[PDB]
C-alpha cells in the first residue's frame, strides 16, 4: 500500500505527526532512514514519557528481503506492516493505524 508510506519525512516531523493525542496507541508510518534504508515510526505510551514514538530501522537481507528483528523477513514493505499490524512479536505494540495527516 501507498497510504502509510510517507517517502521523504524527516524524523521530527514523523514524531509531530505521530504524537497526535487523538491517535491510538500503535499509530505507525513508514518513512526513508535519514541516515537507502526505510523506518518504521510507531507511537506508544507510558506514564514517564506520556505519549511517545518508537523508531524501527527496517534493514534488508542481502538475498532479498525486508526485517526488523532477528527470526522474521519479508519481501515487501507491505507483507511487513501487514504482519506487524496482526503481531507485535518484538515490537512495542503492533501496528493499529496508519497515521494521519
Ligand atoms: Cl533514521
Ligand atoms: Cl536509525
Amino acid at each position: 500500500a501507498e497510504e502509510w508510506y510517507f517517502g521523504k519525512i524527516t524524523r521530527r516531523e514523523s514524531e509531530r505527526l505521530l504524537l497526535n493525542p487523538e491517535n491510538p496507541r500503535g499509530t505507525f508510518l513508514v518513512r526513508e532512514s535519514e541516515t537507502g534504508a526505510y523506518c518504521l515510526s510507531v507511537s506508544d505510551f507510558d506514564n514517564a514519557k506520556g505519549l511517545n514514538v518508537k523508531h524501527y530501522k527496517i534493514r534488508k537481507l542481502d538475498s532479498g528481503g525486508f526485517y526488523i528483528t532477528s527470526r522474521t523477513q519479508f519481501s515487501s514493505l507491505q507483507q511487513l506492516v501487514a504482519y506487524y499490524s496482526k503481531h507485535a512479536d518484538g515490537l512495542c505494540h503492533r501496528l493499529t493505524n496508519v497515521c494521519p495527516t
